[PDB]
């Protein structure tokens, strides 16, 4: 019913993830959960029909190079929203135990006035991000619909190019095929933007939380100062039992972000490597502003979308961990008591190595990750320029 | 009238600022704003009008590949004082923000003599820098007036390939035009370099603060040296307290400095990139020391120099920042006193982490960037080669 | 007869390198070595034999552009087991140093119930490595007798080919040559992954040695906090110097296990960058799902397999040792004694550079190598696909 | 007369470049430079003559492609001995000042008896590495005048090939010219390989007196040990202002040596890097085991050994000044003394952020720069081996 926790503060993006059908079953009344569970298994008996009937578009049309590639990307591009779809109950315990970190947060009494200024804080962008990140799903969802509907080639018209076993260029009733496509592309397109902001959203509460971390430390600096009471170093040892556990339990939640959907993040990367060194074939063939300009554009503005994403808040991760340090900095340490004095030494050395999102401990998801990606398309691409 | 700090230290390069057409209203008397900001709005028209009829040479002359990639050029050239005279204005607050982050600086009382040292030793080399980096610019103001009246082919003798509603190939009131282009050019190669030395002279005035911060460390650690009385434990904690709030205050400078020119120095670099991708292809076709090949090398080492010109005091920063470590070391700390030895341990652990100049961060701006760039040219150059 | 530590450790790792045939003479009875060392001579000389043999095949058929870079790969597949062979022999007192460098321990007490408990940890997973690894070779000497008995083009049917002074094709009597090749193919993908392992137990034993050094690190803390008796920091300071000469101690074996094999690991990772340069143009002519497809993606997953047997336990090594800085975090140290909280501040000083396995000095072996690696194919491929 | 310091080390390396013809005019006596001076004005004149006739050679054969390159080669491989030539006497008041910066070391009375075990042991390796390194450009001055005898083409029998004003291939006193190119190639490969030894043993000093200075860390620390009189106390101290005032002097020794060579470390490097960009287009003409391809590789083994003479004792400064923090560790510093433990803390500080030496803050030289130059040669040929 209610929710402990940082279940409770990502309960917009809970609800989509499990309307939309991820096999999320834990997060609600058990008296639901049977007409749900069905629910999730229909979908991606729909996603895997569909999908499926690609590969009989791809293989069939397998003669043109061209068509190999267009198809290969369609179907690379949808093939994030399976893995991401099967990545969840697969890897499913760690989910429920990243969620219930932190039913047990750390708590000091007269100085939680900067808690709740910084939990509150957290939820509303935990929610403006799903507000902004979903939302521009539904208008890509359009930006693929209105696209459809301004070309013709005979092709049947059709959102996504693949074959039935009964007609569309012919059949008149083909509306339904495009109801269905139209209905599995809204649901392809958020199944994977659900997770991902999932992802995205836990790093964010860190980093709200990371950033509560830093503004007790001016505050907590000034309990130390001044030839001290004993309740003063009974009081500021703890102040810093309640700064060292909230930030070994950041550390923990990080830590097992990066274990939870470490190796998600990984196959998400790879295939967009796989994508963009396709998306860079189609972008020499562009001449001029066509409808299929923007198919090219359409999906590298996207499929770049989805690594900028991660990318940012992956970043934004480093450069609050490191920040720690610099604030850590801008409190009177100088006047500080001896015990305080040994704890900013220790708390510089370990804001010093920054907490990063290993991604299956390959790469860390950095911005200059999205500057190395976007930098191998462009040398990928007028390589490839100047050979054709 | 006067001025309450760093403003008062780059009144040359505001001035020029100021002169050239930046948008920048706050630095002199009201009873002067209004014609000035009247001859602010028609600059930036006789800007946008001369690179406005650079397109209409570009889009016409669109069918030779090799005048393509030409007037490609010259308008990605021009492409930078026309976003760094909208960046200004755009994001205008912080700029000054941190023109004024200066105007109450921290000051000790007996221990100022290096100080003013090192301040006024800024003062030179701020305007130093103005007299070689502007001065450089009328140089190349000049040394592209004189290569365009030793060449010609029938086209019109212009100083920029434009066209005109009127007639200059056979029109001999052209000279309007030229002394229209060659204001054009002087404000352009100005208004750029003008805004880049702002950026590039409050890194210099950092690292001439770091360098000033360096020399305090000997004289400081003489103080808590010997058993010592309160008077001294009083003033070594005042020589502390001058001593890292003066650090703090310049990296809350440089935090500044990166996030005023932060994003405007993406933009300049990512604009260089896409011309160094041009001007290898330019460089394939120099068949001999021409008057082409003075065109080639006359962007080349001017854009790249654009580059070399941030990589310099962007390196300087992080060479002098990590240096303070190395100076906090080089003092006397062995017979300090314990509250002087807890502090070296301390500052020894953030000046390791150095502070580096973030281009919107995607990159720091270091000489290794500049190498980076460099070598990414020659790759591709010698790659061009051999695919030609 | 018994053996004074580590060497007890890498039992089965020992006896199989001994039984395969490394020259390795000192872990038995003295009243074996003699009809033991006529055995690894015996075997090098049947090594050398036939991977003598395959360069006449090689030299005789070098007019084919194809079959020299087939079997120019299979002679360099075959390059490592000789190396390894001739490298153990040659550098071998730093191996008996390395296996020697454990006889004396260091041991505390009362705490040492989490000595043992990491103690046989390690000899499981490091019998449990050695019966992965050399239990797939095994799969894949069957993985390469499988496929040669699926296909025909005339040739001899051979394991590899080679060129006989007696004939395989016309005389029946070559099941003498299958045997000696299956002996040969057998021994050579076991005498090259014995002593990889060897490698990678250490690597292996030193991390579950650093896992073990976590653990202290919270019952440690706890001793020394509350007014502290003599007989509690006589206690504390010998938990410290249990610690610390056991974290110097196993900084010993990790200089030496990078000092004994890491000349050798430079050797392998420059031939299968000669290898996987080769593999590439191989990879090219792949037409479509074959014989030669499992013979091209048969090297190419085992020769990565090679590089990444080395670079996940080379990562993990590196991934716990900068994890002891985060682990000695995690303990109580903000209510320890001083003399505690000094020590975390040095132990986070140099848990901070993590213990790396330099490769001979250039690289050192991180998964981000094996990163650097396989994308280092595929940009030399799909530069290779476009330029064919 | 004697020598107050390094130059009396440097004893073997300062004859010789003197002796070669570097305008070093400071370490004998005043009634022996004048006869000297001329020596060294006309060697350089003698240099300068016939690379100046290699341009005549260069110039007139450019019609050939091919023999562009060749000479092309040869003439910036003997660019470097010009440049270093003329580097000795334009940047010279730094290198004196180098030599002259350890004639006044620090000491310290009992416990230099560590001084003189690495004072002496530098002395040898110092004199070792001449041994080896001059000693094998007088092998690549054999390796040179062999490889001429064995070939001819019809071309004049030339050490070097150039233009002459009196005739080589038909004038039988070419003998004159042979001796005189000789003597050319052999004071060309050494006066180079001269001054790169001087900066090649200063980082070998530097590296031994670093290994001096790991040796005395445990010593030191059993003096803080136990509780202890101020005539403890008093010698700690002044064993610490021993250990730092050392290490702030080999910082000052080795950020001098950076400052001393850095700039023609860079003009060296980038001299290399034109030159391997054309070895590489060599290196695809190599048909079979020619004359031609021992000067391919004549060369590359060569070049590529310039480059790796720096980058191991660079490697080797780093691989020592990182040390440092572990062998600091491996003192028993926990039993020391509390301003003994704080020593430790500061140390680790900075021997963390290890000396390199900036290639004129380029690059700096490490192994693995050496790792990148080599790397970029093989990715450079095997891209232009497949466009060929």
């Amino acid at each position: 019913f209610k929710h402990q926790g940082l279940v409770a503060d990502l309960l917009p993006n809970i609800r989509v993830m499990q309307g939309v059908g991820h096999f999320m079953f834990n997060y609600y009344s058990e008296g639901k959960k049977f007409p749900h569970r069905i629910y999730c298994i229909v979908t991606l008996l729909l996603l895997l029909l569909q999908y499926g009937m690609m590969a009989v578009n791809l293989m069939m049309e397998s003669d043109d190079v061209d068509d190999l590639t267009a198809n290969t990307i369609t179907m690379l591009f949808f093939l994030h929203p399976i893995v991401k779809m099967i990545y969840f109950p697969v890897r499913s315990k760690i989910f429920y135990k990243t969620l219930a970190i932190w039913n047990n947060p750390n708590s000091h009494p007269l100085f939680a006035e900067s808690n709740a200024r910084f939990h509150a804080l957290a939820i509303t962008k935990m929610r403006r991000l799903l507000f902004c990140v979903a939302g521009a799903t539904i208008f890509s969802v359009i930006s693929w619909t209105g696209i459809t509907f301004i070309e013709d080639s005979p092709i049947p018209r059709l959102m996504i190019r693949t074959f039935y076993p009964f007609n569309a260029m012919s059949g008149a009733g083909h509306v339904f095929a495009l109801i269905y496509q139209f209905y599995y592309l809204v649901i392809s397109m958020a199944v994977s933007n659900s997770l991902d902001v999932l992802f995205c959203s836990w790093l964010l509460f860190a980093c709200e939380q990371l950033q509560h971390l830093k503004a007790i430390m001016k505050p907590l600096m000034e309990l130390s100062a001044t030839g001290l009471t004993k309740k003063q170093e009974m009081l500021v040892r703890s102040a810093i039992k309640y700064w060292v556990e909230r930030h070994k339990h950041v550390v923990r939640l990080v830590t097992a972000v990066g274990d939870a959907y470490g190796v998600a993040l990984l196959l998400h990367m790879l295939t967009t490597t796989i994508t963009l060194t396709l998306l860079a074939y189609q972008a020499t063939k562009v001449n001029g502003v066509n409808v299929y300009a923007a198919t090219v554009i359409g999906y590298l503005l996207y499929t770049l979308g989805q690594v900028f994403l991660f990318c940012i808040f992956g970043n934004r991760l480093i450069e609050e961990s490191s920040s720690v340090m610099e604030a850590a900095y801008s409190c009177h340490w100088y006047d500080g008591s001896e015990e305080a004095k040994t704890f900013v030494q220790i708390v510089c050395q370990q804001c010093q190595k920054a907490m990063s999102i290993s991604g299956a401990k390959f790469f860390t998801v950095s911005l200059d990750l999205f500057a190395s990606v976007l930098g191998a398309v462009v040398t990928y691409f007028m390589v490839l320029v100047q050979l054709k």
